[PDB]
């Protein structure tokens, strides 16, 4: 079967603390519809109860410690996770667990630094003499104690941090110390983009570098996890993230397929991530989700036959994660590039009905996103199930493309002989509606084909030689299929 990611959250879940019910509850409903792996939020315990997971505190409290305030995460507690995940890998189901590694948040205490300020655009570049910064760098887990591992932290087990406690002024401090230096290889954007954001980790220092790969293993054993989601990969050493999954991979004898957000938008830069760690892991098609958010945007003028150019999936099928939006796409968010809903139905064909790459569908397109603006995205649930239907049971066999036209364009797969009544074929326009002759296999020839999404009322019979007239109405899609 073809696999299918969920990324299952949104920015704007509620801090009500169910969520690990609510995705225990919908197990069998993303069994039923297709979805082969669920990507959850990062679920270790925040610097405070309301934090998304994108400011951990401690990775080793899933919600059972009572630390900043609160027992449970967000999301729940660590007994409720667990049975959320007995329910899904009870149907089949695999979990991916979201890894934060770049940086930790809410240290219980300041510590006395010496440190440098650096330029913003180019951190190789020291602007100031050294002085004496109160950083927030002591982290003593209270509420844990020793359970699962003694290690605490300290300022030195950091690179740098940009926020000085003592005169309360926001700069780029980079920590002076044995050895200290931003680490290397990492995106050279504004110089050496190791630095983002909280307190930085100094995966130059061995004793971080163990104690990370063991807590990597202890997580995905806890937990019974999958795979992984790697955070923030352009600010982590590159050899040190492929080391850290092939050490997991290694101790638990598993695939541990990985993904890694590496957010930019040029395929080269991308290609030298997978070079850099050996191809052992995947990267989110951050290009085709801008052809696709630009196609949506243009009113019909976009060159539909370009949707492939610079793209992850032309050049490496294997190792690329499509999506159309996630949680830092939507609307208000950092990397806000919404794909626009009427375009959306197309852009989830395109992903999820063609042979390359492993699509991922987003929690907030299927259920509606629970922002403030006056723009979020509604519940496309009744669009998008019945392209995940044509995903599952009928997008196998050999594909054909279409891209010859500025509006108008399609695909076909002839179907497999062992997924019984398989094989489709799909149209999409930014534009005026139309028809395009497009070949299907002549082991069609004279079946009666109808579109799943039912934007097209009218069947289409494959002639005798195994080709057939396919319409798609306008700004619209179609998706044909034995009837
Ligand atoms: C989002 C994306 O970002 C990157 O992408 C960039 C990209 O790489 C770049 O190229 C560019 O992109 C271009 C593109 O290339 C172009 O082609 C295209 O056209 O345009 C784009 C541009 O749009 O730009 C991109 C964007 O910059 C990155 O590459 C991606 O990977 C990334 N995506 C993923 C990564 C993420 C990060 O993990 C996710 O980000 C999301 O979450 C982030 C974290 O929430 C969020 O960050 C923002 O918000 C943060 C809050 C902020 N932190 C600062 C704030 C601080 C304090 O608030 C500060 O904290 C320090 O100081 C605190 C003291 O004030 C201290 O706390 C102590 O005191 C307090 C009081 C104590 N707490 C007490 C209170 C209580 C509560 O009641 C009690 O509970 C408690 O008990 C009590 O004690 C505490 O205990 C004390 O410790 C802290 O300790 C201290 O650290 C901090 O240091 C500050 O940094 C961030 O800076 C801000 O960025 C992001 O916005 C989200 O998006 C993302 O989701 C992932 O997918
Ligand atoms: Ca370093
Ligand atoms: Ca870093
Ligand atoms: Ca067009
Ligand atoms: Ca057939
Ligand atoms: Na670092």
């Amino acid at each position: 079967v073809n696999g299918t990611l969920m990324q299952y959250f949104e920015w704007y879940t509620p801090n009500d603390g169910q969520h690990w019910k609510r995705l225990q509850n919908d197990a069998e409903h993303l069994s039923d519809i297709g979805i082969t792996a669920v990507w959850i939020p990062p679920a270790y315990k925040g610097l405070s109860q309301s934090d998304n997971g994108y400011g951990p505190y401690d990775l080793y409290d899933l919600g059972e410690f009572q630390q900043k305030g609160t027992v449970r995460t967000k999301y729940g507690t660590k007994s409720e996770l667990q049975d959320a995940i007995g329910s899904l890998h009870s149907r089949n189901v695999q979990v991916y667990g979201d890894v934060v590694l770049n940086h930790k948040a809410g240290a219980d205490a300041t510590e006395d630094v010496t440190a440098v300020e650096v330029n913003p655009a180019n951190r190789n570049q020291e602007t100031s003499e050294e002085y004496q910064i109160k950083a927030w760098t002591d982290f003593r887990f209270p509420g844990r104690g020793n359970t699962y591992s003694d290690f605490k932290w300290h300022w030195y087990h950091f690179d740098g941090a940009d926020w000085d406690e003592s005169r309360k002024i926001s700069r780029i401090f980079k920590f002076r110390g044995e050895g200290k230096a931003w680490d290397w290889e990492v995106s050279s954007e504004n110089g050496n983009y190791d630095y983002l954001m909280y307190a930085d980790v100094d995966y130059d220092h061995p004793d971080v570098v163990a104690e990370t790969k063991k807590w990597g293993i202890w997580y995905a054993n806890e937990l019974s996890l999958d795979g992984f989601r790697i955070d923030a990969a352009k600010h982590i050493k590159f050899s040190f993230l492929r080391d850290w999954v092939q050490a997991v991979r290694q101790a638990t004898g598993k695939e541990m397929f990985t993904v890694a957000e590496y957010w930019q938008n040029n395929a080269g830069k991308l290609e030298n991530y997978l070079n850099k760690t050996s191809f052992n892991q995947s990267v989110f098609d951050v290009p085709l989700h801008f052809n696709l958010q630009a196609a949506s945007s243009q009113g019909g003028g976009y060159d539909m036959r370009k949707l492939l150019n610079g793209t992850v999936v032309s050049k490496h099928p294997l190792k690329s994660v499509t999506f159309v939006d996630n949680h830092d796409t939507q609307p208000g968010q950092s990397l806000e590039s919404t794909v626009q809903t009427w375009f959306k139905p197309l852009a989830y064909a395109f992903i999820l009905t063609r042979e390359s790459g492993y699509p991922q569908v987003f929690y907030g397109d299927m259920y509606g996103t629970k922002g403030d603006s006056q723009r979020e995205i509604p519940a496309l649930k009744h669009k998008i199930e019945p392209i995940l239907k044509a995903r599952k049971q009928y997008a196998y066999g050999a594909q054909h493309d279409y891209f010859d036209h500025h509006d108008i364009v399609g695909w076909t797969r002839e179907g497999d002989s062992s997924v019984a009544n398989s094989g489709l074929a799909a149209l999409i326009t930014d534009g005026p509606g139309g028809a395009k002759r497009m070949y299907v296999g002549r082991q069609n020839a004279g079946e009666t084909w109808h579109d799943i999404t039912g934007n097209r009322s009218e069947p289409v019979v494959i002639n005798s030689e195994g080709w057939g007239e396919f319409h798609v109405n306008g700004g619209s899609v179609s998706i044909y299929v034995q009837r």
